[PDB]
């Protein structure tokens, strides 16, 4: 599986039959059908004392990796019910700037999307929590093209020594706090992981207000390669999944 022609999102459902399940991810959120919640608590973002260890370069994105074996970086509220744990961040983007989310907004494409990944801490580990309806917690932030987030930066430049699949990079000491918008606003639905096996035990929170990024901070991003080192130069580009049917599914605003 990749993001290829041969390989893409429209081919998974062959060795991942879950596919084209009943709660999928990536969805479009139309606002004028989402419910306002006013049961729904705010959310609650510890992450300042967050363990970053290293950068690597998975042939389908840059994972940053954070040690989670303690509760260092946790989200709690909203929707949720206990504790879960950061255990990595991922994004997704596409080759221009008119695309690269999963998730859209009335239809609407962000240049990027950001994935923070968060386990359920009563399973134990990630391994058993992704077997959970409620296992994982993943926080979606949409990029858009315009002034630099200074947060970002550390990402950016570490990007050069990770350029082929396999490779990878210490990156300890970096803040996720860097990454957030100032609104905490958000809209929640019950999907599936963003990427094969497709498992369906995410508890979606997707931010409804955009972080910034300037143009060449996203250009880097687009100078990766899905492809390991000594073969063929395949840009890394154009890493997302298309719109999922909600299939009955509600989604619930917190404003
Ligand atoms: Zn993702």
């Amino acid at each position: 599986w990749g993001y290829g022609k041969h390989n893409g999102p429209e081919h998974w459902h062959k060795d991942f039959p879950i596919a084209k399940g009943e709660r999928q991810s990536p969805v479009d959120i139309d606002t004028h059908t989402a419910k306002y919640d006013p049961s729904l608590k705010p959310l609650s973002v510890s992450y300042d004392q967050a363990t970053s260890l290293r950068i690597l370069n998975n042939g389908h994105a840059f994972n940053v990796e954070f040690d989670d074996s303690q509760d260092k970086a946790v989200l709690k509220g909203g929707p949720l019910d206990g504790t879960y744990r950061l255990i990595q961040f991922h994004f997704h983007w596409g080759s221009l700037d008119g695309q690269g989310s999963e998730h859209t907004v009335d239809k609407k494409k962000y240049a990027a999307e950001l994935h923070l990944v968060h386990w359920n801490t009563k399973y134990g580990d990630f391994g058993k929590a992704v077997q959970q309806p409620d296992g994982l917690a993943v926080l979606g932030i949409f990029l858009k093209v315009g002034s630099a987030k200074p947060g970002l930066q550390k990402v950016v430049d570490v990007l050069d020594s990770i350029k082929t699949k396999g490779k990878s990079a210490d990156f300890t000491n970096f803040d996720p706090r860097g990454l957030l918008p100032e609104s905490l606003d958000y809209w929640t639905y019950p999907g599936s992981l963003c990427t094969p096996p497709l498992l369906e035990c995410v508890t979606w929170i997707v931010l409804k207000e955009p972080i910034s990024v300037s143009s060449e901070q996203v250009l880097k991003f687009r100078k990766l390669n899905f492809n390991g080192e000594g073969e063929p130069e395949e840009l890394m580009v154009d890493n997302w999944r298309p719109a999922q049917p909600l299939k009955n599914r509600q989604i619930k605003a917190s404003f």
